[PDB]
């Protein structure tokens, strides 16, 4: 049972702009468990059920998951207004405290987000789920050491055959982790910057690919553009890339 | 007409001072309808008849209006303490706001903001009302993706906002509320910043007559750079009016959403 009751929810500053609606942060006062922080999805156009079905849909979609790096929910409150009730992740959004903090991180945390976001989605192909929207702007930082992906047509992050046949698999979530990758790499600058979504699928069926981000190990490099193959079924799986990050992270510690 | 029984009306926290005394939120009840979030314009010296009219005329101001981008009149409470209940901005103001997500804002909800302001503005314009206090400072914030029009008595020399014909001869018309407004957009695409921070206001007028003008913001559109020049044409007959501001800007912001 996920149903949270109005009266258990505390409403508090919105913290940015979901999807949906604003999203808030709160105070979950349950009655078992100490009092938590939370981020309280809200809806606006909710009044018809037509966008409610797809409001409350991404909370049916996330209670199907538990990992460490995936934001947990909650709960719903499905009376209007209607929110879902997820955990927060205080320090925001990962492209923010990217360019915020993009003095005061270290290649290897980089590397670490990288890493953390590789293991959810290892665990998503797992579950033989297809995530569809990979990207830095859908992750939230929970602690400087610790991201957790969100967000259950953006052009610059998806794979060919996404663009052209609107195939969606495990393999073009790969293509979109390369780009997220890439993404984290270069402080939360969005690729293909000043190109129009136009120009994008002919740039990439020529063999135009992102650059590599200053300062990135060529061997994480290396496995961006593996993750680019135009063929998706040249490209390796999560759990492939979950092992090399961990190499790649390793060794930049030392 | 628009009397509010004060029994219907919460005070809550402050959130901000007035040249009549302090705003707050609050919540009103009303009769056939729930419970609403409301900002409420108190004045200190309402026992002073004058003082009252003049508060309660911007009440007159602000009832005249309706549109989606303008905050709205809820009513007035005329007995002692006179108040002015208006809508609620959630949010709050706009170059805080600003400030504060600057990192988490995309470059489209900065035109989107300027866009919704042009919606507004041409709306005046339509009734033939002159603002002349069109300024990022009296921009609320309703939602991430919906600002308005503070109130009017509320938002108040802003020189170095003013278009030069107001400063030089206190000429106020529509062609000078597009003057402001270009301010208002370069506050906007610059996080919050004011113009011509750190310079004086007699010194702003004579980079003004030179042909100075504020900086292209970093990472602004040369189109919007170019249409916030338009807007300020020394000569007023040659700024546009704001249904063609409002139709370049709704240009523009397709032209973000296309990257
Ligand atoms: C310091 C220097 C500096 O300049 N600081 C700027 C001043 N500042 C700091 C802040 C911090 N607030 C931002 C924030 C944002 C999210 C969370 N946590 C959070 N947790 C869980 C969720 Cl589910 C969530 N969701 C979302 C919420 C908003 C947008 C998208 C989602 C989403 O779902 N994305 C996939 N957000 C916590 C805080 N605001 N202004
Ligand atoms: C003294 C020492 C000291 O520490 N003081 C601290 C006092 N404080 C608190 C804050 C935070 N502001 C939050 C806020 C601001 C506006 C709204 N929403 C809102 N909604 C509708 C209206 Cl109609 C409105 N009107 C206005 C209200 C205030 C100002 C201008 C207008 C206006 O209409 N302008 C054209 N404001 C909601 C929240 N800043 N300072």
């Amino acid at each position: 049972d996920y149903e949270i009751q109005r009266e258990r929810i505390e409403l508090g500053r919105c913290i940015g702009e979901g999807q949906f609606g604003d999203v808030h942060q709160g105070i979950y006062m349950s009655p078992e468990n100490p009092a938590m922080a939370v981020a309280i999805k809200t809806c606006k156009n909710c009044t018809s059920d037509s966008v409610r079905e797809k409001f409350l849909q991404e909370a049916l979609t996330m209670r199907q998951f538990d990992h460490p790096h995936i934001v947990k929910l909650i709960g719903v409150i499905t009376e209007n207004p209607v929110w879902i009730i997820m955990e927060l992740c205080t320090l925001g959004e990962l492209r923010s405290f990217l360019q915020v903090r993009k003095f005061s991180l270290d290649l290897a945390s980089l590397i670490l987000y990288a890493y953390q976001l590789s293991t959810a989605l290892a665990y998503l192909e797992s579950k033989r789920f297809v995530h569809r929207d990979i990207a830095a702007r859908n992750v939230l930082v929970s602690a400087t050491d610790c991201v957790k992906l969100g967000d259950f047509l953006p052009i610059k992050w998806m794979a060919p055959e996404s663009i052209n046949f609107r195939r969606f698999t495990s393999a073009s979530d790969v293509w979109m982790f390369g780009v997220c990758m890439w993404e984290i790499l270069m402080h939360g600058v969005k690729p293909f910057q000043g190109v129009k979504n136009n120009d994008v699928i002919g740039r990439i069926e020529n063999g135009e690919r992102l650059p590599m981000p200053p300062n990135c190990p060529p061997t994480l490099y290396s496995l961006m553009t593996k993750c680019w193959a135009y063929d998706p079924s040249r490209r390796p799986r999560f759990t492939e890339l979950k092992a090399q990050l961990s190499t790649i992270l390793e060794e930049e510690k030392l």
